[PDB]
């Protein structure tokens, strides 16, 4: 069988292909784990990541660039081929069989498809990855059934589910009892002209219906409460786990990918609470209805069974094409909305270049594509509805025909036929719902896998080693031994930095843009870990210091500061909750912010709308600096904290942090060389290694890269 | 009556309040016209904007701060009051009546509400705007009916609407004829034991049903085609008008506000093609069904009429609360999504400050609020469904009861009762749909107004003056006369900006961040117009040159560069539709971009994913510079176009610009002073003024702000 693992996101096509190959060869594991192994980033994965993950997964993989002629030759069928769609997006596919000019490929985006050779090589890039099990490829099933894990949420709520079951049973029994009103009307009351009996029986059936309505009300309230509880539990569990995952999880994913998993909570709930309750109620409901129908007449029961069989066959046949059309519509709508967002976000360039006519044409073409996909799905739905209506109406007419024939033959009465028509609802609707549960359960299973593969990921605290409790301070020499680092599986950023930062000293790191300075700042702060080597504080390894203390004694002022929607009192007290106002005022004094914030409306409680969109960039930078010095750190890192600020405020903060109390280490990452000349030591980093060090005068005396940069920049 | 104009967006509370006041006083205008009159930006309007718009509208408006005791006294009741909603939003409300300690206020976000004086004063800021009509307040109704305007898309589609109407009439007639099968069964066939007649009549009714199904198929296909056509037409008209609007429309609105009308298009279409057709079909079909039911039996028809009256009353009663609950749910979901996006985007700061615990608490609280709103709406729906089910089921039971009574009394037969039960569908479903049209029509009207206020806005071309056809190029001295400017209604950016760029000589403009240099760059390109004075080229006013020529002969490289999703060639040729590859290569060389593009996969057709997300900042900026020089301009503006470049590329672009042929004017807006020294003339901008002009030699010698900044920044 050709395994085709669906891709959950837009950037895990290669991971999906590798998972498909592994499952075909007998190894099934989490797709999130493989996506971590392949070094998948926000820009998808590449061939090298696939080969590396296959090699370290047990396979014996290799890469090869081949033309169309090489495909005619013989080799291992299950290979991964890099393809390009629409002179556009680059995907990966799994070739499963090279037949006569026709190639079967599993594409994670679409499914199992057949491409003729010519168009395949038109879209297939020359790259190719060959896989084959090696010496150590122990087969396994390292994954867990995730519907059971989420269904375990029903254990605390067994009292609510039990009441729903009883209410549903009583509702069904009352409805079945009340469906015989039409039988009692024609066979007994109308025929014999009984009036008092008519009134009494009608009043009794009205009371029965009112009881049925009350039971439905109670059951609906209970079901709504159960669904809300399950939704809240699932969303809160997912969010609580996500907030603890390491930093390499957030930089390998987009905001949309993380946020969209919340809808998966409702998708799972719709089958955890809905599908199970529907099954339990409708199985007994349909069994009772079928027994009663067979009691009424066997032939009519068989006719109704044939009707429901035809309905189920039609629905099962139409299942997959409808979901394919829905996926295509979703893709087209995403493309159209992305184009609209891009064209309205860069409207200034379009206006300047006079491209308002071609943008309109492109948008119209995308709208046409969306309409074509919508028409395809609508035609599918119309065909399905027409077939279902034919089946239902012709079955009803045939049931009436056969019932009239049976009444004529004397096998049954007219009231019995009308009672059969009434019980047809209580027999067919449960089975109809049971059949219709199939599309919901598949979507719920997909969402359960998508949301629960993340829950298996180890958090940041679980990956840490054993910590030594005798360390209570981070004051001391900061030693960078031979440190390697690379963001995932890209080219290395840091190669052989080996430096020492003395305690209580103002140290500066300068270099070209995109050279590995912010990377060093994040490495010191324990975001990510060095691939090779160690980082030491006061002679102690960075891995042996508790994560809570390491994040509480190191303050960061990033290049792209972030301010959350809230009061200034809350934006300046993100971590701690018990802090005096005097400390906040003192912290804002050194950042040249208190005078600015005082001019704002009210006091240190003004709400910052839209992540501080009313704020300006320099003001937010001052706020971030104030927060950093408010944290009272042992090490303070300023990653270009004065890039936007004017000369006066920059000088003010420079003299403020220059004369700080206590032996608090200060590191300043600078792009403009003239900004800092008074730093105790200056480190020159060019392409991932330090080349020069010392005081500013010392590097000037020693002719080298620093002097050339100073001369060409000043 | 108390007028309460609801707000269409999140930033038009003050505009909605002013519109409500005007409508209360007899003047009705478009909300978009008022919104642009108030100077509403993306952060909303304030008291000054409302006062200015009211004075422009003929009112005699004033602004004053009021205390709690001030409300005790008497003043003009219809006044706008600034309030603070949930310590987050600076909203505006319209006070209408001051009753005994209870204040009636129209809030555009909620409706007409009543606040206790204590609670209001707790949520009411001291500010107050008093409005009163002046000498010139000629009333009117300066707006059009958007529903009638959007109903004009049915004119070319009058043939399709006619086919649908005829098919629906035939379908309804066939169904009404086929509903008598059960009447023929019991009164004629079963009673008299007719078998061959039974088979013949059953076959005939089956054929009738098949014809009905075919008619439904054809009508559904036509309806789908009609809906798709109308939706596409509305969407394309809206986008075509939006692309032609001035820039003050695009920077006063968010991206979401502009994009959200593409769903309003579908909302309008749902009533353009749904409401009219439903009315036309259902009125006639309900009339026929009611006449037939009255023919069958008068008392049962009256019972069914009472049933449908009760259903309509219940639906009308439950209309408003359901939509209020839905709006509340939408607001809460939007808040939760915004919080989730904020938390995910700023995960680095949360981790660095160890604030995962409190972010989880805030998200849980927002989830709880969402669940509360969801439960309120669910309970409203449960109550509505229970009442409707009671009415329907008890009506059916009562109809069966009264029909049996009439059959016993001899006023009708059993088959007549069964036929009445059958025709109950064709009588009750039409009126049910007509009653259910109310939520669709109101939402469609709101969406139509929202989408059509924009279409009344004047485009960029319509606001221009007469164009001089004798102007063919913009090569000449560029004179800024006494020029004032201010974005929207904020603090003015330029005061007396007066300067002269010589023809063909490279000139630089320097200053602080947020000083008003990019504003000058936009002003020279007809984005926005100066409040006072004129801008001239070669003695010709900027307002007398065709907008097509101005945008064609001026090239702009903004501080932020936008790259559109597409091949490099398409981006480099955004405006012109015809150009040879040699010029593209030549332009790329002088911007130091050709070498980078060569190393990319493919040569120049490399599609740039996600608006060029693959490229770096320097690569994007070099590509934009290449595009601008490819434009072949007469004036080239570089608004900080060398910031992200390294020194080598900076020098290459610098001496490429200095090596430009022809007398092409070059303007360079520079932040770093050292970046430009060789410019022919330098203008210094500090506060909306040029205080010092000249080359580097004289400006350094002359003591002033430029000398101080050069000394303190180098
Ligand atoms: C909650 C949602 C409910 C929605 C339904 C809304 C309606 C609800 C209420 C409906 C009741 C009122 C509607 C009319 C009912 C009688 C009509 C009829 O048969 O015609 C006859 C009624 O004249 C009579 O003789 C009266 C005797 C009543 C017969 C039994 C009716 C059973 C309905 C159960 C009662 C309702 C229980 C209420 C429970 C809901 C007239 O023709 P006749 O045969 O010649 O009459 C002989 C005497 N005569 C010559 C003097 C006239
Ligand atoms: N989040 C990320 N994911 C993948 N690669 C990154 C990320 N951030 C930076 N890089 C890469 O690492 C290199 C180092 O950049 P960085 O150290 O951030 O520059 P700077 O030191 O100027 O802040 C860059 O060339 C960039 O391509
Ligand atoms: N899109 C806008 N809407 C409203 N006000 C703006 C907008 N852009 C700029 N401003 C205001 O006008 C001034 C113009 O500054 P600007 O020329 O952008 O500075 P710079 O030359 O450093 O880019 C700014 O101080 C800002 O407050
Ligand atoms: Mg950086
Ligand atoms: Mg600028």
């Amino acid at each position: 069988k050709y395994v085709c693992v669906r891709q959950y996101d837009l950037t895990d096509c290669g991971a999906a292909c590798l998972s498909s190959i592994a499952q075909y060869y007998g190894l099934k594991m989490s797709l999130a784990k493989i996506r971590e192994m392949t070094g998948t980033d926000t820009q998808g994965t590449n061939a090298y990541g696939l080969i590396h993950a296959a090699k370290q997964l047990g396979f014996s993989a290799k890469g090869v660039k081949a033309s169309k002629e090489d495909l005619l030759k013989d080799f291992r069928l299950p290979a991964i081929a890099n393809v390009i769609v629409d002179n556009r997006l680059a995907h990966f596919v799994v070739i499963y069989s090279i037949k006569n000019r026709i190639i079967t490929v599993a594409d994670p985006g679409k499914g199992i498809v057949r491409y003729s050779m010519d168009d395949f090589c038109s879209i297939w890039t020359g790259g190719l990855v060959l896989l084959e099990p090696g010496e150590a490829f122990q087969k396994g099933d390292y994954t867990q059934n995730m519907m059971v894990k989420f269904a375990g949420f029903l254990k605390p709520l067994k009292k609510t589910v039990l009441c729903i079951f009883l209410a549903s049973l009583l509702y069904t029994a009352l409805g079945i009892a009340g469906s015989f009103y039409i039988k009692f009307l024609f066979d007994d009351l109308i025929k014999f002209e009984k009036l008092n009996d008519l009134h009494i029986i009608s009043a009794g059936f009205a009371v029965i219906f009112l009881l049925q309505i009350f039971l439905n009300y109670y059951r609906s309230i209970l079901v709504t409460k159960l669904g809300m509880s399950i939704d809240k539990s699932i969303m809160m569990e997912y969010y609580s786990h996500v907030l603890k995952l390491p930093m390499n999880f957030f930089n390998s994913r987009k905001v949309g990918e993380i946020i969209s998993r919340f809808m998966d909570a409702s998708k799972i709930r719709q089958a955890i609470s809905g599908a199970t309750l529907t099954i339990m109620i409708d199985t007994i409901m349909a069994v009772i209805g079928g027994i009663l129908l067979y009691i009424q007449n066997s032939s009519l029961f068989f006719i109704s069974f044939i009707i429901i069989l035809l309905y189920g066959i039609i629905v099962t046949v139409f299942n997959k094409p409808i979901q394919n059309a829905n996926r295509q519509i979703m893709e087209d709508n995403a493309k159209l909305t992305s184009a609209l967002v891009e064209s309205v976000k860069g409207i200034e360039t379009i206006k300047s270049f006079g491209a308002e006519e071609q943008t309109e044409k492109s948008t119209r073409d995308k709208i046409e594509t969306v309409m074509k996909s919508s028409f395809k799905e609508g035609m599918l739905y119309i065909n399905l509805s027409s077939l279902t209506g034919i089946v239902a109406g012709l079955g009803g007419i045939v049931i009436l025909w056969a019932g009239a024939y049976n009444v004529i033959k004397g096998n049954m009465s007219g009231g019995q036929l009308l009672a059969f028509n009434a019980l047809l609802a209580y027999f067919l609707t449960p089975v109809k719902n049971l059949i219709d549960l199939q599309p919901l359960i598949q979507t719920a299973v997909v969402a359960s896998n998508r949301l629960g593969e993340i829950l298996e990921l180890a958090t940041e605290k679980e990956l840490r080693e054993d910590s030594d409790d005798f360390v209570i301070s981070l004051k001391g020499d900061i030693e960078f031994r031979n440190v390697d680092f690379r963001y995932g599986l890209r080219k290395p950023v840091l190669k052989n930095i080996n430096l020492t930062i003395p305690k209580g000293k103002t140290v500066a790191i300068v270099g070209e843009s995109g050279s590995g300075k912010t990377t060093l700042a994040k490495l010191l702060m324990n975001f990510y870990s060095p691939e090779k080597g160690d980082i030491l504080i006061n002679g102690h390894s960075i891995k042996n210091i508790s994560l809570e203390l390491i994040r509480k004694k190191i303050a960061f002022v990033s290049q792209d500061v972030f301010i959350f929607s809230g009061t200034v009192k809350e934006n300046l007290c993100l971590g701690n909750e018990n802090v005096d106002m005097d400390e906040i005022i003192k912290a804002a004094k050194m950042a040249n912010a208190h005078d600015f914030i005082e001019k704002l409306p009210l006091k240190y409680d003004t709400f910052l709308n839209e992540s501080g969109a009313n704020l300006s960039e320099g003001q937010k930078q001052r706020l971030a600096i104030a927060r950093a010095l408010l944290k009272k750190p042992d090490i303070l890192i300023l990653d270009e904290a004065t890039s936007n600020l004017d000369s006066i405020t920059e000088n003010h903060i420079k003299d403020a942090i220059y004369g700080l109390e206590d032996d608090v280490t200060v590191i300043i990452i600078a792009h403009r060389l003239s900004t800092i000349v008074n730093c105790d030591k200056i480190y020159l980093l060019k392409d991932g290694e330090i080349v020069e060090s010392g005081s500013h005068t010392e590097l000037i005396a020693l002719k080298g890269c620093y002097f050339k940069m100073w001369k060409q920049t000043e």
